[PDB]
């Protein structure tokens, strides 16, 4: 009735990587965000999608990207009454710290997951899974990649 709060649904991929990050949202609480940790010894373009299916409130929180402690803008890919899909690329040459927020309320931050990614050994893991129920997949599952095959038709 009322100890539901607000749930959030929150997916992000490295599709560069083959890495889906599943149910990084809060299990309880208006705010999303995840710390990527990446251990990394040559040049390499990360491929972030990022899907938030906001709770039924009408003020959705935008979503913010920071890479070693600079801001990165997010294009907004898609956008609808149900969810919006985010995207970046961005290129690294050394071990580097990807932050998604919505808040910098460390009661917020201190309770979203952290994720370390290991380029070098193809290595993944949940460091601290916050206040959140996240796992991880690699590679991606076909029917995640949500982002059309039957021959072309003439208009004018
Ligand atoms: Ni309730």
């Amino acid at each position: 009735g009322s100890h539901m709060g607000v749930q959030h649904k929150l997916d992000i991929f490295l599709v560069s990587e083959g890495i889906a990050i599943k149910e990084a949202n809060l299990l309880k609480g208006d705010s999303y965000g995840c710390t990527i940790k990446i251990k990394l010894d040559k040049e390499k373009t990360f491929k972030f999608v990022i899907v938030l299916e906001p709770e039924w409130i009408d003020e959705i929180k935008p979503i913010y990207m920071k890479v070693n402690d600079e801001s990165v803008e997010l294009e907004l890919d898609y956008k609808d009454a149900i969810k919006r899909i985010y995207s970046a690329e961005v290129v690294l040459s050394s071990d580097s710290v990807i932050n998604l927020f919505s808040d910098v309320d460390v009661s917020y931050t201190s309770e979203y997951p952290t994720i370390k990614v290991n380029t070098i050994k193809k290595y993944y893991s949940v460091q601290n899974r916050g206040m959140t129920y996240v796992h991880i997949e690699s590679p991606i599952n076909t029917k995640d990649k949500s982002w059309k095959n039957g021959w072309y038709e003439d208009r004018t």
